[PDB]
């Protein structure tokens, strides 16, 4: 069937930062493509992700996923890294910011459970740097005005930062301790890997994300 | 206990937009009136949170939550109603926007699971307004950048309209629909009416944004 009979909905996951970057363009895109199909979203939920992804309730997922292993495809749309982020006129903190610094400074944690951002307070922990936790936020949305109104530091995926620092007055800092990678990927299950319905939004999301030829 | 002395975490629930709207003017205030008291916020969560504030585990709520009712106490921070929302150059939405119009335009439906904004699908349905949604999300928050980049209108709470408008080039009209107000409300459960820590908090939370004198 052509794009344009489809009235399919398709529902996708992916984080509050993954739907503010990822959905503009899509609709935008979809209006002209494929006027007729629905998308609805929903939030990573590690407990139901992959039997959703499974069973066919989630169609595809886009973000720091991890744990969608065997079974799952993938395919890379970009790659960043985190940053220290605080706002711009902050009374000590200092770009490059040194280990010792992080570790005296107050932060904001973020928890961002069902995520590959979940795993930063014990790699951070782990490597023995303690920090003090003022506040702690479920997820990075509301990270900006946060550290506008206080002296409070953060460590955020650096797309997301650079979206900050003018709208919220902050500025960024490479970080100082050793953290991976963040991948941005989308990922399917194997069961739909031929449905031609799935294939199509695919490649969309391809051919609108996709830095493989770009960078 | 001073408020200096207390180096209790005090574990808040309020939506994405409440966590923007909240959580900078308090911290802030922290930082000068107690700061060692720890703060943690988390979505609120309908299946636990009444359960959660009865043990102790959620120690205040904020937003439009219904309900919250027999052995809860409530205080009204401030009111506000639903408007349209949609791009300040969309090619036919207007202000005062008709029934008609709201009905044969696409929107972007808010989902809002866990609070009384979860109401307005149900509430438009049964008074027989249809809306073709082609677009559904679980929450508030990203809703202004899909509104800038598409044609489709969505259905928000004015405090939060007022604050997409600038930044993502939107404009609002007056709902066409008959919806209830949106009371915004700090709640906690009856077991901590007296407790010396809440009730310092709680009066905080009335200092920095009840409008019941301002209005
Ligand atoms: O972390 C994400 O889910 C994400 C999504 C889109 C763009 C940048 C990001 O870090
Ligand atoms: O099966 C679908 O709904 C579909 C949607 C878009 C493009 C090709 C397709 O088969
Ligand atoms: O709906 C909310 O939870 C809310 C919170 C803060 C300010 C305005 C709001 O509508
Ligand atoms: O019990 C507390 O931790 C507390 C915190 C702030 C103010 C008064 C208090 O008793």
């Amino acid at each position: 069937m052509d794009p344009f009979a489809s009235t399919r909905t398709f529902n996708l996951a992916m984080t509050d930062i993954g739907e503010m970057y990822f959905m503009p363009p899509l609709m935008e895109a979809l209006a002209q493509r494929a006027p007729h199909i629905q998308i609805s979203t929903l939030r990573p939920n590690a407990g139901n992700l992959k039997e959703d992804m499974e069973s066919g309730a989630v169609d595809l997922a886009l973000g720091l996923l991890p744990e969608l292993q065997t079974g799952f495809f993938q395919r890379r749309l970009f790659r960043h890294r985190y940053v220290c982020m605080f706002r711009k006129d902050h009374p000590s903190a200092k770009s490059p910011m040194s280990l010792k610094q992080f570790t005296e400074l107050e932060h904001v944690g973020v928890v961002a459970l069902n995520t590959g951002h979940g795993e930063v307070d014990g790699l951070l922990e782990r490597a023995g740097i303690k920090r003090r936790m003022r506040l702690v936020v479920p997820h990075f949305i509301a990270i900006g005005p946060i550290l506008h109104s206080t002296d409070l530091i953060a460590t955020v995926p650096q797309r997301f930062a650079v979206r900050c620092e003018v709208p919220f007055g902050l500025t960024t800092s490479p970080h100082p301790a050793k953290l991976p990678d963040i991948a941005i990927n989308l990922f399917w299950h194997a069961k739909y890997n031929r449905d031609p319905g799935n294939m199509w939004l695919r490649q969309l999301f391809v051919e609108l994300f996709s830095e493989a030829h770009h960078h």
